[PDB]
């Protein structure tokens, strides 16, 4: 009955151990045992007395996260910690991922290599078929895709996974609910880097996995106790603080992402519009964004908004470098999902990638200011 | 040119000393002097000791000044800001809202501590302020804690100007863009940033601003010796909060309007109330700026509405049940939090009407808050 704005604020009320309005930071590693000599009662998976196994700050953060995700959730010290935990738990023989040249988070490929070192896990590529995938194998669908910001059809891959007896994991980092609900669309598990949108202020590393199957999430929590990857109390406090404003922030990100992507696409494709702004439309070759895909499934996947991190292919590496250095409201930096807008020249970190490609992460500024900034730089290059 | 949503995010860009996207916490009390033996030369702006000045405070003040439209000085609490301002102005006379009608009780306690030192005398804001003369202070808290009703800032500025006096507005209940007390003519504006500006009930902070930068520099110098600077960790959290302040304050204002309007409808429309299972006589009066019939209110609150306001109920029994049985309102003091709060005022004050409750509307979906209130009022009918 209550909606997201209310639930992020009150989902943890039942988990409060004290009268503090803001959650306390239960920073202690260890907690004294209750009980007297007579009542002292010998009894570790829900052991609440050691913070590397379980803790109140994590409990409250997971309550709020589960309200966002609509399912039992397990929170980790980073997105890659969540991914490593999930893939080591599932222990598939085969995994299908997006081909690395096309896109997909490089850290996921590095985790697959580290698991392959141990298990021989074999990689194939997502191709609409996934012939190599069988029973207990994993389809790892990252959508929207890092760095392009375009979407894939989750229900389609759920039907493939179902036919094959395989497991569909969606890395939904670029579109958390309410923009996309990967679990409702059929994903067996969903993973997010909460470092990005959910925390949102570039000051928390965190990962989260969710599933409608609570017993699997409990297994993951048990494993987390020994992989050593629980989110610590101080970070769980800041993550929970962020979640309080997540419904407001994510709505603004989505609106801004649509507006900025659409403006850039209009510049690239409408020579009269560009000229009206003092801009040579040839500076932008292509804009990638979910709103520019012509496929009907995209609006059935991203039911509640738009990606705010997406890429642009520019005319040259010169244009890309000027754009990354000269914007007033976009800092040249990696990561995404921050309150402030960011831009990244993808070639910085990757020698194989086309030096014309830049990735934008739209923050919660006034879109008219972001568009005026972009216009100023593009005009200076015309 | 750029608007508030952009400015709270970028006003501190020029004060960044490093490439960190999120501000670092420069927690150190002390910082090494630059210089070699050949280049070493002797020198409110000493940057090498955090109790005088610091980078986290600089960045927080840059963002605050963007919100407030004027140079700002940040303190360890709202009362630290008020004590700093009143001890700097050192008036012989001050006019305040009558205790009993409203006004923050801590301000009265500060006046008592300053009176102990100077003999500062108190009179009451009454539309005339006869006792107030040159250099004296009109202390106008608007919207008023706990009622949530507004007073006419330009009227009191005209009164102060005629007398040679100083108009201070405590604008805690309505920060910009809801109200801009300085544009309306206040000589100084004070906020408890503990409330809306920080907004998550986990930062104590105060802020004073003025169009006159010399006064703010004097306040910063005094702050260095009164010992009331905001510390680095708190300045970090306040700046973090300020990034979402424009979204939060718009939601607070919309919700406060909706909830006050609903409770007023329940109190003044017996049919509606009965259609909800509710006895309209349970609510005597709702106090809110949107219910005031004077023309000046919308000229002061130009960009929104109060979200902390009071309701006079039929009995203290009704008040206590409301305070204890709401799902989305915690029974606690303070206001301006993301979560909705309610307070039975008789808890903090033995002289106030036991029928009065103060509501602080958070950033929930207002339809859930209204449904919660409806459920409790129906259960009392
Ligand atoms: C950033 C990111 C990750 C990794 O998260 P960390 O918190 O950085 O470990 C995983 N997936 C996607 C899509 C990401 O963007
Ligand atoms: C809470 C409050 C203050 C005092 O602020 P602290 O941060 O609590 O010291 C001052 N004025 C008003 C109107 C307040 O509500
Ligand atoms: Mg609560
Ligand atoms: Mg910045």
């Amino acid at each position: 009955k209550s909606t997201l704005s209310t639930n992020v604020l009150h989902a943890d009320d039942a988990y409060a151990l004290e009268n503090d309005v803001a959650p306390p930071i239960h920073i202690s590693t260890t907690y004294t045992y209750p009980g007297t000599p007579d009542t002292l009662q010998p009894f570790e998976e829900d052991f609440p007395y050691y913070a590397r196994i379980s803790g109140n700050n994590v409990d409250r953060a997971e309550a709020s996260l589960s309200s966002v995700l609509g399912a039992p959730s397990v929170v980790y010290s980073s997105g890659l910690a969540a991914i490593y935990g999930l893939l080591s738990y599932l222990n598939p023989k085969h995994i299908a991922v997006h081909k690395p040249g096309f896109g997909g988070y490089s850290g996921t490929i590095q985790i697959i290599a580290r698991i392959n070192r141990l298990t021989g896990l074999e990689t194939s590529f997502i191709d609409g078929k996934c012939d190599a995938i069988g029973e207990g194998d994993v389809i790892w669908l990252e959508t929207p895709l890092n760095p392009l910001g375009i979407a894939f059809d989750i229900p389609f891959y759920k039907e493939l996974a179902k036919k094959k007896g395989a497991i569909l994991v969606v890395d939904s980092t670029f579109a958390p609910p309410p923009i996309q609900d990967a679990l409702v669309l059929g994903a067996d598990y969903v993973v997010h880097s909460a470092t990005k949108y959910l925390a949102g202020h570039s000051d928390v590393l965190a990962g989260v996995t969710a599933s409608k199957d609570r017993s699997k999430i409990l297994d993951l929590k048990a494993d987390r106790a020994y992989l050593g990857t629980i989110l610590h109390p101080q970070q769980a406090f800041l993550l929970l603080r962020s979640l309080r404003t997540f419904p407001l922030r994510i709505a603004k990100h989505s609106e801004n992402g649509f507006l900025v992507a659409q403006h850039l696409n209009k510049l690239a494709t409408d020579e009269q519009f560009a000229t009206s702004l003092g801009i040579d439309s040839s500076l932008i070759l292509e804009v990638y964004h979910n709103s520019l895909q012509t496929k009907e499934f995209v609006a059935k996947n991203l039911t509640g908004g738009h990606a705010s991190c997406f890429s642009v292919l520019l005319k040259s590496d010169t244009v890309a470098k000027h754009l990354c250095c000269e914007l007033k409201y976009f800092h040249h930096a990696t990561s995404l999902g921050s309150v402030e807008s960011l831009i990244e020249w993808r070639r910085m970190t990757d020698s194989k990638i086309d030096p014309r490609l830049v990735r934008l992460s739209i923050g919660i500024e006034d879109a008219a200011d972001l568009i005026a900034d972009l216009n100023r730089v593009f005009a200076s290059l015309s």
